[PDB]
């Protein structure tokens, strides 16, 4: 009945290890709105963490799952095949950017799509290591933590994750990071640790979700594309948080002027239910031997029919229209609030994949984790929803559902704005 | 809309590594019953792999879900909790054998579950290296290929699969491995590749699923139990398939007379939907550090209340005293079978966990993979839905619904009858 | 000038991780006879380790070391050749068993062998994976760590060698190992943690040094080329102990009617001097690309010189027949004093690899590795320098120079009857 | 005989692995000159590579080793010691840079040092990663090429060596790589890949040897000590190229005011004998318990004469300041040369560890491979023995014996002045 007498059965039932944002629990949602058990009532600007564009619980979305609800949940799509996960894979093989003929597999969550995008670039190509970048998330699997470009907590006394996964750097100019060292520092791979012939593929998120928000540059993505291109590796672009429409277009790489070999997606697919999966070149994915790709819960019923209407919806309600709306409407607003407080060093963002960096006293070199913190702590207290992110905690992120209403979004933006304000004194 | 036809478009849209063990496209199932796209109707003996020990759409789970879909579907816990995910935490800290006190951690599928358990076990003892069992099967990411105890197909093209992963070799007096051979090769392990302070912990799945259905003696379990607590090895039981009742005990391990210091649990915890976790010894599971742990999907609103349910319908239909009487029931017509047909070398199974075995002139060292899949391919022409498994393709195992009916059991049996009568023609 | 204080003054220089067969420091030597700093005077059982096949400083040897040490010691093959390494690799291309072209490298250690046996085998199969066997021992690098078949105290403390290194069983009927299990050991692998077409090599020993001086049959070795053949993997003859004639030819191999692929050789290959060396089917050693392989006193000019001359010895002297015969006299002497100690469960050995085995009470369950260290202890008290083996400490091993003297052998002899006499006194 | 022919039975008997940078068979030599087998006489300029300091068969060294060849040649320390290796570890342990209690242990190769220099890091800090940096060059084993920074062509082929051996960028500002980068790399490993508590080592060469001739400033290397102090991670300094003297004092690590925790040595430590070792904090080097370092000719007894001969040498014949004026004579001529050559863009080293480096029309981003091996090659029809270097093969390495004659520098530099002016015409 009370958000604390929960987080104290939480202290004494779950480890420590799972954390806890919001010390808040949540009783129902609609669209962008989240009431606890208490009754109060918030703004979300988290979306569950990218999972919900169009909003928590969208009404077609729902009917939708009511409607297989009365079907089935479950077969195994192994075991017995069903129309829904066939229905979405052959919608997700046009959506996803190629003109080349793609396949779909599903998984249920973001690291087994990113897991399993690895083990058929691997089979494609009959090479067994891999490149990732600095401040990259891919998933906290054994594998997904080796291709996440952090080790603080996830790995904290486990020991090292798997090898033969190569570090490279992601171009970021703001922190001087060029396009030239990024691409540098993939040749230096080649030359000091891993030969190209044994490199199967290079994964790469092309807007960095918990790295920050950092997106590459079409001109960059192209470099990438022609390297890999001439060695025979597989441009993998993990999309889990990138894609279904957050940045403009329903995939990042729509917008890169290239295509990637393979797709891994999941988060905000479904709107709110387990699903995630891989598109690729039809003979890629095809490299694997039948009965080399599976999982019980893959490709759930329920879950695809829910991604099947999440497309509709993107459609009929026109979301990446809006998404760009939005972000701009966002932006402006921020660079409004970055006006009057220095500490607001950027105000960036493809689409609705906003995100403004603090630093200390406008030093691109003092980031400013504890006023960030506090931010989003002040942003609670006043009904708001807010997630940081970035290897060093000094960004703040916006991943408020697509569907939000105008008004909502002036209120996100004032509060924020009284947030900094009140940090002041 | 027909099954030949959705097949067709299978294989344009979806990678022929995803296996197709029965060419049908289920439409709507209850129970025990599947129809496909066609209308035609089959007793369902796979369950979904294990998944559907409550039934396909059992009437209380359904409900609960539909109750659910009217509050919100997904917050990611670790952003904004929810009570179900407490709740179902709390639960298994109690249904989970174990004396003393214990914390639980809930993700999304059973990969991730045992992945998250090893991370635990790595964590508290500060150890890199695990033992897994041959024969074993533990899941699809990088990591569990190589718990796993298959090769082929399961990680097949793609190159070696992480080091630092032992085998032991899985006791089977039927066979000829006995407790003292398994128990010797893991002291193999120990003086030949690892020594115990570099193994954090030995996985093992009370009952072999994939394996073949071959169940760990309580003994063998003790010795196990001796030999972690001498070298300070977290005992990991993969419970996936062997857990939610299979057995006729919630879990496996109550019958074996010890507890684990970790347990995952998946597939038939929530009869249909999404969802596995890992619950232990609350010291081992706090090892992990703040925000060490986590998922964008676990413990999915939708599917926690699922997992509650099917708890409640266990305890309310009293499913544990089924299993075991359907289980007897099973391998009784089963045995009466066997008397007419030598191929069959074996009938075992714990509850309702149960497989017969198959050897070409009841040679019990000629495996007859090519007749296990005449009677699946029999079976299915009569309307019944079997799985085969076993490293040599020749165990047949039943995993109907315990909430079968009566006439159910009869015409399961009947048929597998005639399947090898009408084999043996 | 004692070898107490030479003891306390290593103590304080060299490290502790270095052990102390016998705490006594030689001072000068001469076939098979030993001088320490006090002037006493040992027989010398344990030649170095199997490296005075041709006895301390073989007076031929000498004087062609001699003679080379006017010209040159050091010019780096790689950078400026000269004769003696050329001329050494193309006797031991005709040497090695094998009827068909080969190619020799020659490095500096037995270590660098192996470690070149597998480089070069992995180039030419494009596999990445080993198979090696319990008890092995095949160097203390970090990969040949990983390949020896014992981790203390060879790796104690160290954590886990690298990875892709699997164990089969090698075939031992006196401790309940068939052959049929050494082999159906090798298929587990393939089952259940890598394919053959990922294993690139199996190495193993003709007759296993550390491991226990137990020999493979011809027929398991018959068994295993067909195995590798069928898979394409390289069979591995690591000899570096076996060879140099100490099992009546001058390889192992020889006597067990197949050829490997690639044989690594050392120790008594030189006579007491730094060589080493890998020969191999010439396709196969050719594999590595060119500039590929090297090592910088790699087929030092002495030493080469050495071995080309312990060839010559061998041939004049007959030391492959003399091998034999003190084989032969050895085990009749051990199996007189067997006769009175039932201690001595086993005699064996191929030529002059000869050696007893100890237990408590004739069990060949309970190996007396306390009155194997006894033994050792007393024969040093009688001026009898041995080495004990095995993965459990109880086996006596000879590898006395094979030039002995008649006298000595019987001397030899009478001592260890002795100790035994006095031990169980 | 000819050079020529003896080329011809190379092809045959050897594999093309070994690659022959001079095809030229040497018979004798002495000091500075080598005769080949046609009786052609040619100033050594490479050394053995560095193995060469106090020239070819030093008079003092090899009456030391004649004397101790009249003794003994090999026992294997462990079994029985002898004072030539106990003499030698003592004197290392005080000269080998560092204010505190030091152990020696002696090995064979450069690459067993290094081998198991990272062993023991791992066994003292109970951690399993190293770093190593761009361009490194430490040995062939499968380990060691793992730490080297250069995969074509040891590693072709073959597949990816080792993993846990993370890459950091050596300091080098001529071409765009500051400390500052350096140290930045260093910690984006800590962050991205590998905490500091599962980092054991940092290897890293005072000056990198195959890598060019680049030498660390006291600065980086205090700024390196200072990272490893602060997360106690061993600095390892492979000085087995550096070392003995080449940079003007016996370690290159003496002229960084910073001391290491292991030190690595080989090459010209035994003045053209196989002879190896690793020198380091006592309480480190004891971490490894007993019987866990090993080697069957390790710290053989002729080199170890040779090497305390060569340590005699040094301090008798002031080889230390030779080493110093013959690096400033060598410097001045070929600036000289540089004056009428612009390819020449920078002369450089530390004592006589110089090196030049050929760039196309004078432009950094443009390597002069093809002029650098002109140049060699035209330097060997003239007499002169050179070896090039560097990861663009484009550097130019002076490694003549410390003992030469300045007519002979003169002449040498000569000789090079000539290759250049008669490249151009
Ligand atoms: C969220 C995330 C993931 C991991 O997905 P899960 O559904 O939490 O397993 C993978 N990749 C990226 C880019 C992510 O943002
Ligand atoms: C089914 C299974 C798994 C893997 O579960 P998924 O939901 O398919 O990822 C793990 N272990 C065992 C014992 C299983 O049978
Ligand atoms: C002695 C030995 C080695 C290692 O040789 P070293 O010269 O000590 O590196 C390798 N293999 C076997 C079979 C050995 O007995
Ligand atoms: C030469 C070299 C080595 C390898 O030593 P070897 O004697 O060739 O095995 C290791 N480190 C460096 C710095 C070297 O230049």
């Amino acid at each position: 009945n009370s958000n604390k007498e929960l987080m104290q059965r939480r202290s004494q039932a779950i480890p420590r290890g799972v954390g806890q944002i919001h010390p808040i629990f949540a009783d129902r949602a609609e669209n962008c709105r989240v009431w606890d058990v208490e009754g109060r009532e918030y703004l979300d600007f988290a979306g569950g963490i990218a999972v919900l564009n169009t909003g928590h619980l969208h009404p077609k979305v729902v009917a939708a799952v009511e409607a297989q609800l009365k079907k089935l949940s479950h077969t195994c799509f192994q075991v017995l095949a069903y129309e829904p996960y066939l229905e979405l894979c052959e919608i997700m093989n046009q959506k996803v950017p190629g003109d080349f003929a793609k396949k779909t597999l599903l998984v249920t969550t973001g690291s087994e799509a990113v897991e399993n995008a690895v083990k058929i670039a691997r089979a494609a190509t009959k090479r067994s290591g891999t490149i990732a970048f600095s401040g990259a998330y891919h998933g906290r699997t054994h594998y997904t933590l080796a291709l996440t470009g952090k080790v603080n907590p996830y790995s904290a006394g486990m020991g090292l994750m798997p090898g033969h996964v190569y570090r490279a750097l992601y171009p970021c100019p703001l922190h001087g990071i060029s396009e030239d060292d990024a691409i540098a520092s993939i040749h230096r791979i080649f030359k000091n640790d891993a030969a190209p012939e044994d490199i199967a593929a290079i994964v790469i998120e092309p807007v960095q979700g918990e790295g920050g928000f950092y997106a590459s540059s079409p001109a960059f993505m192209q470099r990438l594309r022609a390297l890999c291109d001439e060695h025979g590796i597989m441009l993998i672009a993990d999309e889990v948080q990138s894609g279904a429409g957050r940045t403009g277009t329903l995939f990042a790489m729509e917008q890169m002027g290239v295509a990637p070999d393979l797709t891994t997606f999941a988060k905000s697919i479904a709107g709110g239910f387990p699903l995630a999966g891989v598109t690729g070149r039809a003979e890629v994915m095809d490299a694997v031997a039948p009965g080399g790709l599976g999982g019980t819960y893959a490709g759930n019923p329920i879950a695809c029919v829910a991604a099947l209407e999440v497309l509709k919806v993107f459609e009929q309600e026109n979301l990446l229209q809006k998404a760009n709306d939005l972000g701009q409407k966002l932006k402006d607003g921020l660079l409004a609030i970055a006006e009057k407080h220095p500490e607001i060093g950027d105000v960036r963002g493809l689409g609705a994949m906003i995100a403004i960096e603090l630093f200390e006293d406008g030093d691109h070199n003092k980031p400013d984790a504890k006023l960030t913190a506090e931010i989003v702590a002040r942003a609670r207290d006043k009904g708001l929803i807010l997630l940081s992110c970035g290897p060093y905690y000094n960004v703040l992120r916006i991943l408020v559902p697509l569907t939000i209403e105008d008004a909502q979004i002036r209120q996100g933006l004032e509060i924020i704005s009284q947030c900094f304000d009140e940090a002041k004194q």
